[PDB]
């Protein structure tokens, strides 16, 4: 995946 | 993660 | 992945 | 995860 | 991601 | 993601 999941992944340096 | 990458993930069922 | 990343993933349901 | 999913992730620059 | 890695992901339910 | 899954990811090269 969702937009929310993607934002979290991006913030965690995926 | 980008919105583009998340869309690709959803398209692949990830 | 790191413990920090996995916790972020866990919080987002990844 | 499937080989298809792994290929899709690499195609998206994960 | 490699087939080995994807196989490991399936083994762990990721 | 679980701690077990995160350990498995690291074992597989993450
Ligand atoms: C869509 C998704 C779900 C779980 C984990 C991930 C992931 C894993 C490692 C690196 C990155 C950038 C994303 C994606
Ligand atoms: C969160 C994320 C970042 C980069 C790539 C992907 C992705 C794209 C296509 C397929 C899969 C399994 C994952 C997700
Ligand atoms: C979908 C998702 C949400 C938050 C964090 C992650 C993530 C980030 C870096 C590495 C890994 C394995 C997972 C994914
Ligand atoms: C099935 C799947 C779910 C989440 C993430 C991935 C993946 C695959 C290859 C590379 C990356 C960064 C993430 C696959
Ligand atoms: C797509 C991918 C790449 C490297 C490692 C893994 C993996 C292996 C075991 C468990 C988990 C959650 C992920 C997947
Ligand atoms: C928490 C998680 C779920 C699915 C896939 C992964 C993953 C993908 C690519 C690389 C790594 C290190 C982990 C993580």
């Amino acid at each position: 995946x969702t937009p929310r999941q993607a934002r979290a992944a991006r913030a965690a340096x995926c």
